[PDB]
């Protein structure tokens, strides 16, 4: 019997398949593609997590990337579905080993004291975390998108969040914050016109939290 | 039986019992809160550092925590207190599964070759290990501190350290510096006045390193 | 039996036997010392790589380290040598247990979707990839080298790369990349005398990367 917990998630049809939803700094929702696979290690999680972003997004009258940049928000909640309520980010539920072993890869509480990030509980609410928030975890890479469309280099922002003023009054689980900035060196406005061909990735970037301890 | 080896040390009253040492970049004692946890695989250690100080620092006269930054170095020596001589940090003794597996968590003697950062073997003695140091693996963070206090983007850089002039003669196994910079973009001087319930905390800062193998 | 795969790959005489070749930006090949050590878990590859240059390197007519930096790329085909055609980093045959589970240790077909950095497959090629190479991981370190050498902050980027265009006409597994980027701050040019006994380390980088299941 494994001495791992696994936790994968992925649109059905894959991270192509971009019916995750982020929140932008411009407090817009774009569709996003997804793939996060993490491991349990005696209440040691390492993970990685892949983005994905279509050409297809929506900024304010005159915003262009090519100066803004790319900015936005990916939020897990580990113990979806097991707990229904909170899904900012619309992913599928997991496959995770053991079966229902979901609570094992939410943040140990010590992963927010003195501070902890507080996020709304709702798709619709102002959920964005800017690249500088106090309690980020701060990544490096350089994404890779199609044809003439160039990044220059990535920044993620990973951090525990609290949920907070839940619909039902329940308080939940902790969640996940994974905030990007992607600058852009050249090619076209990503908030212009709909290009559904054309796609910047971030790769698989590495991050590491404490989880709750699983044993067979 | 499990596969891992595991490593956790802490004060007993948790990390808000500042009762750790850290040598500051002024070769001042500072208080510090500590919460570390390590998980050993096939001899590669994954671990996570927090490091918790309050705002009852000394620093020279005339010296400004918002024009100097708060820089300091935490030493962890994993063979405390199997090996009872170094303690720079002042820890109390891990909690180490399985019991007196301490060994597992010492840096590999591969970790300091060609050259190998050295440091004295007593609180008292000068062992502050600039953040520019030769042979740190550097990470970045955005701290998290109480109330008015606002701290830009902060940098830990860890490497193995061999122990020099133990009073015993005894060449003591191996240490880890973990050394911090916390660049202050506003609030108050942390030089000047004790303000005990003022904190700022690392939060998990994940790092890694070759130790030596545990086999169950 | 053991839950982890393991990877373990260094000249037999250890990394100061430098007999391994990297790709420098000036398409010279320079002798290397390597180590590398990889643990996979369910499927996640965690790792440290080490390289060492000593002061015997080809630049051209007047190019001076002082002034260019050393820059330089490894690659890593996990298969070798189950695959014989492709080395280009002239690495021995990597200690992996279990024997034959090679292939765990190959990254996975999604770690180069959207785009992929392709490579062509003998060592005396052009397999040099620019430190900005779309789609790399991004680390920092403080490299260490011997006596008056002194080295500024370096950066080694990573990634999933295909090998194209073998001469046997055979699709080659997936290769790791690994350039580095050494700033130097004084000393000597690396490009003119040999100083076999004058030698820069990365120490061990930090990497992870999603790989294939092993089960026992």
């Amino acid at each position: 019997s494994s001495p791992f917990a696994t936790y994968e998630v992925t649109p059905v049809l894959g991270i192509s398949q971009r019916n995750g939803n982020v929140k932008s700094k411009g407090l817009q929702n774009w569709s996003i593609g997804y793939y996060i696979y993490m491991v349990s290690s005696a209440g040691l999680v390492n993970g990685l997590i892949t983005l994905e972003l279509a050409h297809d997004l929506t900024g304010a009258s005159g915003e262009n990337s090519l100066t803004s940049g790319l900015n936005f928000t990916f939020v897990l909640s580990p113990m979806y579905p097991i707990e229904t309520e909170v899904n900012l980010s619309l992913i599928v539920p997991p496959t995770v080993s053991p079966t229902n072993q979901n609570h094992v890869f939410v943040p140990n509480s010590n992963q927010s004291d003195v501070g902890y990030l507080g996020l709304p509980p709702h798709t619709r609410d102002n959920w964005y975390v800017p690249i500088d928030s106090p309690g980020l975890r701060l990544v490096s890479f350089m994404p890779t998108a199609t044809g003439n469309e160039k990044f220059g280099q990535g920044t993620l922002g990973y951090c525990a969040a609290t949920i907070q003023n839940t619909s039902s009054g329940t308080t939940p689980s902790d969640a996940i914050a994974f905030t990007v900035s992607l600058p852009q060196t050249s090619g076209s406005n990503w908030f212009d016109q709909n290009a559904p061909d054309t796609v910047v990735t971030t790769g698989p970037i590495p991050f590491s939290y404490q989880g709750y301890v699983y044993s067979p």
